[PDB]
């Protein structure tokens, strides 16, 4: 039901937010030693960071509405995340900044490809220096790892 040209645009799109995190990660490590994700990834629960459900995207129970209308609704929880973080830090700021673009850019998509087809449409806080910087790689990190789960989905409807 989705046609190929979207999901180029779509495969365009993700493969930025994922060099984006990439970056993010690289800078984090660089400017403030944080270099290894799988020893954060422990804390998550610890920060309240919340995951975004892709249920409707798997073979399991595919759903072309609810798997569009969960991978924005996610992209939505990110850019929130995102902008709790607060800069992260002045080294890391930029390169934020340039993460919320992409997440919203991609959302907005989305939403049009939704209505182009049938109908579209709680916080942590992150306090602490490090909590900021610890928030930015998990939530880097967990946008990675959500949007292979949703490109799957979508090549699935495709």
């Amino acid at each position: 039901s989705l046609p190929q040209s979207f999901l180029l645009k779509c495969l365009e799109q993700v493969r930025k937010i994922q060099a984006d995190g990439a970056e993010l990660q690289e800078r984090l490590c660089a400017a403030h030693k944080l270099c290894h994700p799988e020893e954060l990834m422990l804390l998550r629960h610890s920060l309240g960071i919340p995951q975004a459900p892709l249920s409707s995207c798997s073979s399991q129970s595919l759903q072309l509405r609810g798997c569009l209308n969960q991978l924005h609704g996610g992209l939505f929880l990110y850019q929130g995340l995102l902008q709790a973080l607060a800069g992260i830090s002045p080294e890391l700021a930029p390169t934020l900044d340039t993460l919320q673009l992409d997440v919203t850019d991609f959302a907005t998509n989305i939403w049009l490809q939704m209505e182009d087809l049938g109908a579209a449409p709680a916080m942590p806080t992150f306090t602490s220096a490090f909590q900021r910087r610890a928030g930015g790689v998990l939530v880097a990190s967990q946008l990675h790892r959500f949007l292979e789960l949703a490109y799957r989905g979508l090549r699935y409807l495709a």
